[PDB]
């Protein structure tokens, strides 16, 4: 089923690009929504990280994998616009000849900054509900925003390329079967496993952050930090996405 | 992407609605009386889940209760009963797309949210006739949690409130791009269980919460001015969350413009 | 939205059941006691499962119950088999429809549930002579909790049969509201989560409980009057829940008047 | 309802069996090893869960290996092999519906059942192979197992082999009342959860618990003598809960008079 | 019922990987290096598992595991790649019933192995790339593991690959015989759970279990001793459980004997 899945995924790279040609407010405000679905699935499994550790709990990690589904699930059935899925559909797209280089980069600029509104929306949101106002949920999300950002680039970039080979082929997979169940379930997987691996989503950290940097619970983090981490983390997306994912798909498909 | 496509079935729902309505009131108000009682049967659950659990000190009780309040939204989608929470992005998107009027839109909520608010009486009415809230680590539950719903903060209140009915309307919003009743379910199933244990409110389901407080003898820690004063602003965080950013949001996505 | 095809269908199966039942006898009651005996494997797997973790202290005991009895509806609905409490809405409808009679519901009410209880007592039976309810925490869960049923005041038992049948009768609902068997299962599993571990009662699966302890020469804490007592406020409980309510409710959403 | 069509379902069935039988033994036997085999897999997972869990003291052992169990028969459905406790139900309701006679009847048992053998055997030599079951709690599970079956009174197996069949047999019924491939997985996985963790005997399940316990170089108390013993007892039990209450249930409802 | 109108799937697709192989050496390998590289994500993330679970001395520890590897066959089925313990059912019962040959199989065979083997490497560096096998119990779990795994006798890893082999290859069996994604993705997670927690032996999946042993700074107990041993038996295991029984029993169970044109079964 390779070439019809080319042909799937390079016209929908069309659509993606001739859809910001006609409208940047749909395109963002679809952007914007999966920055904030995705952040919802933080908010959920940061809320758990918080309860288990607290805890003692060897649990903490498997029970924050299996609760992560809810991300991309969403942003599947809602089809709103994603970064790193876009990093292969575009990816192949182009290579299909679909699309332009070019159409590439305004795609994949226009996503991430989308999906950074949604984040930041979502955050200064969170923040009101003083969820975090102090408790462990609110240390979960401080301690985990400061790992995150003194972490070696080397560290981040090899965990941002397993990251996004999973959700892109999450996003593969939801090309590949009609069952919308297939779909959900597929997405739960491979969550469950990059969350659970220890996988680094430049999109998730942008509602870590987010959180983090609205939360008048003194962290220790720092903006440099952040943009440090969202940098090191989005290229290895970049290239999980793109080179691996991207490419071997067009490779797989392509009637030569 | 279908954007327009779900538009046009949002569109269409909210002009049903009206209709509905308009062309029979006790139908429109026996639809959101089940939907209200149905969510109702969810806090049931998910209390008695939250009684048993917080007695043993278990750190799981959130986490499990988010996951077992499922049946909530699960029941009103394959019903096809009417939730307040629901049609603040349905009539909300269907008013912008000029299907309702404002005031269709306004008659609509009060209704659902009215009818939803009886069927939360009869079951709190009925549950404490079980005597499963005579005392003992339930009846607590149901005291301790109704009591600090109500005397939180108003502007915490209300951002839980957005952020309950972003979640809730996004499952319904789900359920209108799928043809597979399963995998509704499931998406519902993702939706209460982030909202319940990330600690979002949701008003139609806070009815329970004080029907039941305010008819059991045994329940002595809230009073009739808390309900109020938390399903208010928890409501009106409800009403950003679906017309606001999913009621606009849905209709910028479909727009033909 | 669909309460008229909806109404067209309860009405259709209330009619084609009288029909079985005038037609045979027989075949009617083995339906029955199949579905009694149905949900009587749900009692035997969840009374393992209550013995088990009762005599050990977990704080899941009522959780992991729940959550294991959905077998029970599940077994009738996939099975198209004849169950009392399904059948205090199904007839309810059909006759305030105009479809079946007054009479054809009575008559109903008693062949389906005689028949169940038929289903019951040979299962009861059964499992005895399996001897896993001879000594230990399994035949204790059944001493403890047949005792507990038949020492409580008719009023709780009353409510508490309303919710179930509620329950119940809506996973019926939902069975007829879908084409997806699996969604169906999903369904029932919900609904039989709820009533189970918020502690709602139910006539049918009580018959096995009072089966199986009175078939027990091991069990001395119950005699048969007693589980009359529970049976006949437990099985009003249900028809209330499931014809008054489910049964006037859905007739109301669906009749076009 | 569509018990008529069941039962022709059954019949045709029955046909397709014995037709099969007499155009090839090998192919027949094949499938009969594949089937035994597929159903010793899961008594190879869940006894390794059960030395495992076991071993530890966890209240959880006998409830994770009923959830454990789904594998047994839902490769067996899934593969369309063929299964002795499968045959009970649907070779009786067949000759009871005059679509095949007593000798096609006992033969298909005999046969499916010594095929079913086969596998089990095998199984038990390959898994030895393995030095899993040399040393280690999960062999103590296979032995301590093992030997509690052969050594339990006549009556008590006997009863618990009926149970199971009716078990296995419906959630059979069930795979051939939906055309959903999931909703079969899940109602095989809440029958067999139920079969196992109330306590129920399987024959061909045994098999392989015999299988493995005798091959095992390892050791304990437990003789042919003892499994033969275990086998008849819980094959007979089998017999009667598929066909005299599956087989025969179903041909009573199905049966145009 | 209905086996040879699934021995047509096997036939129709044993067919259709030479084909596609002998018009796309590298079309074929970068599909085989994925499929190896998607179990190894089962590895990682169950892996990852045992650390944390084996360093809290848990008894749930390899229940969980086993219910934790779906993702590795779910993959490779939805991505319809290639993997090696998967093609030896479908390319023994391939030649049986004369659709494809005998060198084909074994090239299949050899070009499907080594497919499956890249991937586990590329995705070995990777992993170690992430720091996480630096330091911990993960690390630990995944050295520890890779040590007995090698340090285990022959016998063992022999029959625990059979085992393992009936498993992976009755899932790709039941991928044949539903249309149901659902169906296929649960069936591959009963197996999978089976398999793993019974603890049978997969080749593919040592493949990265190994590549991250060797590839790791704090090490080994290891050397290619090990592995080179241990993913010599667990293959040949492997091919005799798909290609013993899988392959064979399903040729049987499928050949309508008007063929028959050659040999007679009863
Ligand atoms: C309020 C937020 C609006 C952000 C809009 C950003 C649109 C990005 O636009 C892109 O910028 C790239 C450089 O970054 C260029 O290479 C592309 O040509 C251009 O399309
Ligand atoms: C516990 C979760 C199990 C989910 C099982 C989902 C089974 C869906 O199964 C699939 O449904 C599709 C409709 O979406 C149909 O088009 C397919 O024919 C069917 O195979």
């Amino acid at each position: 089923a390779h070439k019809e899945t080319l042909d799937k995924l390079t016209n929908a790279a069309i659509n993606k690009i001739n859809l910001l040609n006609t409208s940047k407010v749909k395109y963002l405000v679809s952007s914007a929504f999966a920055g904030l679905y995705v952040g919802i699935g933080i908010l959920l499994i940061f809320t758990i990280g918080g309860l288990l550790t607290d805890a003692g709990s060897p649990m903490t990690k498997i029970v924050m994998g299996l609760s992560f589904a809810i991300a991309l699930s969403l942003v599947i059935m809602t089809g709103t616009e994603l970064f790193a899925g876009n990093n292969m559909v575009m990816s192949a797209g182009m290579l299909n000849k679909g699309v332009s280089i070019k159409d590439t980069s305004k795609i994949w600029a226009y996503s991430w900054v989308g999906n950074l509104i949604g984040a930041l929306v979502l955050g200064i949101i969170f923040v009101g509900t003083g969820l975090v106002d102090k408790g462990p949920v609110a240390e979960f999300f401080a301690n985990t925003a400061a790992s995150k950002a003194s972490m070696p680039f080397t560290a981040l970039f090899f965990r941002g390329i397993l990251c996004n080979i999973l959700v892109c082929v999450s996003v593969l997979c939801s090309f590949r079967t009609n069952s919308d169940t297939a779909k959900i379930i597929m997405i739960f997987l491979c969550l469950f496993a990059f969350i659970t691996s220890g996988f680094e989503h430049s999109v998730a950290n942008m509602t870590i952050y987010s959180v983090s940097l609205f939360s008048p619970t003194i962290s220790t983090v720092t903006i440099g930090g952040a943009i440090y981490n969202l940098v090191a983390v989005t290229l290895g997306n970049i290239v999980g996405g793109a080179l691996f994912m991207g490419l071997g798909t067009y490779i797989l498909g392509k009637e030569k």
